[PDB]
């Protein structure tokens, strides 16, 4: 596509945009400001780069932000540019999780891409590095950059490490745990406020392979990163030097005018996608890799994952699914070790230019292979499962496609009575107040898609109380949101067309015989098709849950789920 | 209205949001986070501070708002508090005026509300105090309060001190100016670039009566600022103590639970229109109350500032207007004082309840009245202009509105043809060229709307081109958009429905004549209603300039001038 969004440049300039104000005596007037805040007319001659942090501190992941942004600002200076540190909002799932805060969550991500797009359109930025250090920040980040199409480099701010108490480690699924084992009898009081105390030993994004460590590795995949910035846990001494190192990287970036579209492309898309199912990432990377497909041109469809995951096998040991985080990846060869596997078993498009101003071949060609006898990456041989873990399904209730992360241990079917929710809310109720009602049932909690819930928020609790009631593979789960965590059995989120949408989903009634099906694909309804049309004809849209302030722009603007979310066309 | 937007808490408890986070056991992720970032078990029970910057590097107005925000947490703390530190973006007028980049300013407003917003709302903080420094940051801080209805005060970053150099002062219009005068003869090259160089000597937002103070002023009038926030300097030592003593009056407010919208009212809504009228006032002001009253709930109209203007008359003699800045304003008591003038005056409500928990009244009762003999604040007896400079215009082609700065100075009446430019650069080619030709005639920027432009630019070369061409008094000038400066004669903005809407504006074709009356308070056409409607019925839209990005959000959410250009409606 021929994205018209952001100001074009009035060959091989340096400063092809900030030319804009610091040359023409008609800006007389910026050069006043630019001299008020401290630029020599020496200094007026130079590039002018945005560096745009997330810092905040109310979250672990973004509270040492701004000392990584002092870092990357002396970079760009000991490299000859003129650097201008600006920071947007970010929101934390983990403090909001559980909580109507989760609405504004996913949006967020869209609001941080609308954010630096403005900085970098209004201040004639000529290219910028994000340091965003958390979930819905890194693919805000990449869709700014890929809407202003200027040379740009997104910096990880790093994962936190694991917590450690008495030979016991914890992470923030520890804190989640903390309260079911509590009400189980697993744990007593005083060890449940243990591991509150424990689980979030310092700064940095969550410690398991999670959206934030999905998106931070995929985008690295993507050429986007520097090699070993997903990698690098945020208190790591290296993760400074690579922010004094942006700078270097990104001058020769624009000396080669390297922008996000040259290296944001159909095979670097398609790389990306690839770490994500060797790795076992989370199903939100569906969302934001087609945000940022879409962001720089280009189209992505859920059918383009299910192909590379049927391409690609899972092979990484990491919770949520398996055992190690992502310390124990930098400990065994980071990143660029992992990705060097990938890409000499073929997996992988080598010839796509990144960041360092190379091919991923040439970045990955001398860096130091997986640690010899590493039990993380399995190999080829030996996989955790022979396909990904990321599975498409289109059957009558999902018409538009719906997301599932599937193991290969749960079966290949699931049928049941539907047993109907109109939110969280109930759902949990109804469990609590009588859990061997949802034995054997196709649990669907419907009413939290992008307009419905609204923000298509993230659930954590059902699963878990699943899970706690003992029907972990006795029970199924859908939903038009996402749900964190996983059952033992079938759970399936962004179902669409949603249901606040008037999709099959807001049509299903409690005794309705649900069958899915993952080898055929499809999950279907024993109602008849013509049954399911009168339902629809005399169905009516609720009313939505809000009438002012970000959250009824977002009903207003947003695609759906399998457009991933956009917002912006 | 019956705004919903925000989650509303789980009587007198200080924690009424993060309670709902830091109490339920079924919370624990949450108080995991709050331990890692910093929060003892005791630091949990307290409230909890959403500390909202808008600092941002490459401009003077807001480089220095992050040590601001270092006093605000710190007197946050002092007061028994949390304070979590969080910062959006801003965009600089001075920088991007005369460019593209100017259509991502007014939106800058809008997104700053969106911003902060989703942060309080995500973390679930009991209250906020905002750090804007900067023209459209000031509205949109006030907008989320407004929407949130927590406790807020907004702490004004301060203006910035005139420049001076060599017994000559200067602030950024001397800048905008001096382009202008270099091509005109009237000074040199090394004369426009002194000018330059000693414009802008430090922190601050811009020195006159502009839209940053006269939004810092209104807001002050309006309650939600602590007395003398808009008037102390940016630099001074005083802004830091009153940084350090928000934390106390937002404790204060807590205990009282005064919200938002017990403070902004229709009264002191008329209260910060009365700062505006009295001032001299930028007609942006008429676009931020308005999106001011909506965030509440409240309606105001165009007609409510045509009444307010008609009962106030212009008082000050500051610039652009006039001769004095707003340092000078401090220097004899300050907003306070001129406030405390126009109360005793009868022209405000002193009943209205603000942030320092008392009402306006109980305020100013014991500030310092005006300094004996000050020559700024004319007398009730000897005004500038005996009613507001603010005036509305509904003629055949304004129906639904306009916007003008009037003086009295004018005449009554402008008569002419129209010479009508698609934008802002096709006009001042033809200005450049054939200056001559606009002598007479009522010359129509159109295009330049809230979807035109996009983002309703502010355009300040017309009017400049035209007092340097000798027109200043022979022409007149009316766009969709808006202009920065004043003519000697006739300019209006806001012209609504703006062209790309179908608006007669829209509709107008060169040697149309056009006669603005101010009296009768009409910009009409001699062309005939049913000639005007022949043109209606063959007009059609123009393409949008912009297919993506927050632009084309912005084009799909904006409201019309006349309704303040909110978006979340
Ligand atoms: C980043 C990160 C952590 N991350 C979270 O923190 C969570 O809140 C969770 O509970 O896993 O939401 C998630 C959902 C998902 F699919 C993958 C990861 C997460
Ligand atoms: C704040 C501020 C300064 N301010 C500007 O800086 C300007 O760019 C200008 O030239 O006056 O835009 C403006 C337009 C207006 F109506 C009032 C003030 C301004
Ligand atoms: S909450 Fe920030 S990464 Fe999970
Ligand atoms: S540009 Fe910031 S106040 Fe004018
Ligand atoms: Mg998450
Ligand atoms: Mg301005």
């Amino acid at each position: 596509q021929s994205v018209t969004a952001d100001p074009s440049p009035p060959t091989n300039k340096l400063n092809k945009y900030s030319s804009r104000i610091t040359e023409p005596k008609s800006q007389g007037g910026s050069q006043a400001i630019l001299h008020g805040v401290g630029l020599s007319d020496d200094d007026l001659l130079k590039p002018q780069i945005g560096i745009s942090s997330v810092w905040y501190e109310g979250n672990t992941c973004n509270m040492h932000l701004l000392k990584l942004s002092e870092a990357v600002k002396e970079g760009v200076e000991n490299a000859g540019m003129v650097g201008f540190r600006f920071n947007t909002i970010g929101v934390s799932d983990a403090i909001s999780m559980g909580t109507r805060g989760m609405c504004f969550s996913l949006q967020s991500r869209d609001l941080i891409a609308d954010s630096i797009e403005t900085v970098m359109s209004a201040q004639w930025y000529d290219g910028n590095i994000s340091i965003p250090g958390c979930d819905k920040n890194m693919p805000g980040t990449i869709m700014a950059m890929g809407r202003l199409n200027r040379p740009g480099i997104m910096v990880y701010g790093g994962t936190i490490k694991p917590g450690h108490f008495q030979d016991k480690t914890y992470d923030i699924v520890s804190a989640f745990q903390s309260y079911g084992e509590f009400v189980s009898g697993s744990i007593s009081d005083e060890q449940r406020k243990t591991v509150l105390h424990h689980s979030c030993p310092g700064a940095g994004a969550c410690g398991g392979m999670y959206t934030a460590n999905t998106m931070a590795s995929a985008i690295e995949a993507m050429g986007m990163s520097l090699p070993y910035s997903s990698s690098i846990p945020a208190e790591d001494p290296l993760k400074l030097d690579e922010c004094r190192l942006a700078g270097k990287y990104l001058l020769e970036l624009l000396k080669m005018d390297l922008k996000p579209r040259d290296i944001i492309t159909p095979k670097s898309l398609r790389n990306a996608m690839v770490s994500v199912m060797a790795l076992g990432g989370s199903t939100n990377a569906v969302l934001h890799l087609i945000a940022i497909a879409r962001s720089v041109g280009l189209e992505l469809t859920l059918d383009d994952f299910q192909k590379v995951s049927d391409a690609v096998p899972f092979l990484a040991d990491l919770k949520p699914s398996g055992k190690y985080v992502m310390e124990d990846i930098h400990k065994i060869g980071g990143t660029p070790a992992v990705l060097r596997y990938l890409l000499e078993l073929g997996l992988m498009d080598g010839d796509c230019m990144t960041v360092t101003g190379q091919t991923l071949a040439q970045n990955l060609e001398n860096v130091p292979s997986l640690t010899e006898g590493q039990e993380i990456i399995r190999p080829l041989s030996n996989p955790i499962k022979e396909t990904g873990h990321i599975q498409i399904l289109r059957g009558d209730l999902a018409p538009d496609g719906s997301v599932a992360k599937i193991t290969g241990k749960e079966g290949l079917y699931f049928s049941g009575p539907a047993l109907v929710f109109e939110g969280e809310e109930s759902m949990l109720a109804a469990i609590s107040a009588d859990p061997m009602s949802f034995k054997g049932t196709v649990v669907v909690i419907r009413g939290e898609g992008p307009k419905g819930g609204p923000g298509m928020p993230e659930m954590l609790t059902p699963t878990s109380a699943i899970m706690g009631a003992g029907l972990g593979k006795e029970c199924a789960l859908l939903t038009d949101g996402r749900f964190s965590g996983g059952s033992h059995g079938f759970v399936v989120g962004h179902i669409c067309p949603e249901a606040q949408e008037g999709g099959p989903i807001g049509l299903i009634k409690n005794g309705d015989i649900i069958t899915i099906d993952i080898g055929a694909a499809r999950i279907d309804t024993q109602v008849s098709p013509e049954e399911m049309n009168d339902r629809r004809k005399k169905w009516t849209a609720p009313a939505y849950k809000v009438n002012r302030g970000v959250l009824y722009k977002y009903i207003k603007n947003v695609q759906s789920a399998s457009d991933g979310c956009v917002t912006d066309e």
